[PDB]
């Protein structure tokens, strides 16, 4: 329940657990997912977090946590690194 943080996007945190295997390739992938997610997801909506795990193949799990208050928005999402449009699971 320790994580790592892989980078700062936009005041959200990227975080995996401390000793989770290598996730750099993926950031890319990552930071438009988070682009188009805070995007929709403004103000006090705005996700504190996101805990990237998986990718050694070619899916990606990602857990959006938000503030309390704004819980039920909470989501995890499954991202391929060869399948496209972000744009639409990310939003």
């Amino acid at each position: 329940s320790k994580f790592r943080l892989l980078e700062n996007v936009n005041g959200v945190e990227v975080l995996t657990p401390l000793n989770h295997p290598p996730l750099q390739a993926w950031m890319p992938s990552i930071r438009q997912c988070v682009n188009k997610y805070a995007e929709t997801h403004t103000g006090d909506s705005a996700p504190v977090k996101v805990i990237a795990t998986g990718g050694q193949g070619n899916q990606l799990i990602l857990n959006y946590i938000h503030t309390l208050p704004h819980s039920n928005e909470n989501v995890t999402l499954r991202i391929f690194s060869e399948q496209n449009d972000l744009g639409s699971i990310c939003k």
